[PDB]
């Protein structure tokens, strides 16, 4: 309804680029913030149409211009060339704050699906701290749902609408290029992955009850969405998830069809230099990988899925606003 401002712990001394950008762009966070509670109020919310998501999207686009300059950017006819130094890159949390005369309502119902009426409501200055993590397929380093796994969708009956699975328990994923030098891999403990898809399958069955629930790899598209793609320490990782989204939830029980060894699923990754951009329709070209070990230890906190008797779910992504939705779903700007 209005233009929000960002607050952060950034550090004028960190040369990490999120810190630099936030020192320029954000104000410091208020050390004790005021919440109010209002359980009588009940208001309505719609995570799929939230101006906060657009404002954040704009900020993160700007932060990626400042911070991860491509050596070459092609959009339309034009190629744009500029210096592309290697940088220190580690996302920091950002708070979105309502300006004077404006407030942010937070939905306190622990099981709110992002849509409709919410009974217990609060007013706040600012959202919680949201790390702006760019990825497809898996949502990384988010905040977990406090009670059950939540299924969010603009319209579950419309198979073209992205599904966000909000996990109540995180799944560790460790991705590393060790010190071919594009080659990398991710490890996930099969026990957890196995549990969580059983539990996701149970919820998905609640919404599609007759059907058997299967998980299968991404059918097609650009490599950024057919693999789990993300940025680790500046480098763009593309990680095959054929062994991850590979399973059947038949009859109260999940079977994992993907292959594992020593109870560990291992994803083969490549570090790439030609990137299909998430900011606009275009290509960006970056320099070859920095040397040594590149490792990111992350928590999977959510999934992005697309639906195709049987209902069958494949990993999705591509529109980074959904990532911001998955964190901003409980907030609305008012007055
Ligand atoms: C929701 N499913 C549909 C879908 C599928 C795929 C994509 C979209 C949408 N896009 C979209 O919505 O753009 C927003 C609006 C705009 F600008 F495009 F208008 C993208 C269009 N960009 C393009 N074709 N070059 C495309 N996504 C990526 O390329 C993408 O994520 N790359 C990527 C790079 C680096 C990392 Cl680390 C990463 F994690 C990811
Ligand atoms: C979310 O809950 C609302 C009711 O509050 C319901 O109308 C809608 O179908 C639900 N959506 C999903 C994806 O569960
Ligand atoms: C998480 O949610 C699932 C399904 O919604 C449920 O089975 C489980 O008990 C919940 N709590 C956890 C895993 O702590
Ligand atoms: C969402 O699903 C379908 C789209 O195929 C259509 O009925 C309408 O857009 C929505 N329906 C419901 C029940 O919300
Ligand atoms: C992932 O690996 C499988 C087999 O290892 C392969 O068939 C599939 O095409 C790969 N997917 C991508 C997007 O590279
Ligand atoms: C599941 O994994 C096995 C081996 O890891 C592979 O042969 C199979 O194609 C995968 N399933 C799908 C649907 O791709
Ligand atoms: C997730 O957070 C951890 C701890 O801050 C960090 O080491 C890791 O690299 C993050 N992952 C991504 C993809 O940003």
């Amino acid at each position: 309804k209005t233009t929000l401002f960002c607050a952060s712990d950034a550090k004028a001394y960190e040369k990490e680029v999120h810190n630099v950008w936030a020192t320029h762009a954000c104000v410091p966070t208020d050390p004790n913030p005021q919440e109010m509670v209002l359980a009588n109020v009940t208001e309505n919310f719609n995570m799929w149409k939230n101006d906060m998501v657009e404002q954040m999207h704009e900020d993160i686009i700007s932060l990626w211009d400042e911070s991860l300059k491509p050596c070459v950017k092609l959009t339309g006819g034009s190629a744009i060339t500029q210096a592309c130094p290697k940088v220190s890159f580690d996302p920091i949390p950002l708070h979105y704050c309502a300006p004077a005369g404006f407030a942010i309502l937070k939905c306190n119902n622990k099981t709110f699906n992002g849509t409709g009426p919410c009974r217990n409501v609060s007013t706040v200055q600012c959202t919680h701290g949201i790390k702006p993590v760019v990825s497809t397929q898996l949502l990384l380093n988010g905040s977990l749902a406090e009670e059950e796994i939540i299924i969010r969708s603009e319209n579950l009956t419309n198979n073209a609408k992205t599904i966000i699975v909000h996990l109540n328990e995180s799944v560790n994923i460790v991705c590393t290029r060790p010190n071919n030098i594009r080659q990398a891999h991710c490890n996930i403990n099969e026990s957890k992955w196995n549990n969580t898809l059983q539990k996701v399958g149970e919820e998905l069955a609640k919404h599609f009850p007759s059907k058997t629930i299967k998980f299968e790899p991404s059918s097609g598209g650009d490599l950024e969405i057919t693999t789990h793609s993300f940025n680790c320490r500046g480098e763009f990782f593309y990680c095959n998830t054929s062994d991850l989204f590979n399973g059947t939830y038949r009859n109260g029980t999940y079977n994992h069809t993907g292959r594992s060894s020593n109870g560990t699923i291992t994803l083969q990754c490549k570090i790439k230099q030609i990137i299909n951009m998430w900011q606009e329709v275009g290509r960006a070209i970056y320099a070859p990988p920095i040397e040594g070990e590149i490792t990111c230890n992350s928590n999977i906190t959510g999934l992005l899925l697309l639906r195709d008797d049987t209902e069958t779910f494949r990993p999705g992504g591509g529109d980074m606003r959904d990532n911001w939705r998955s964190e901003l779903y409980k907030y609305k700007v008012v007055e």
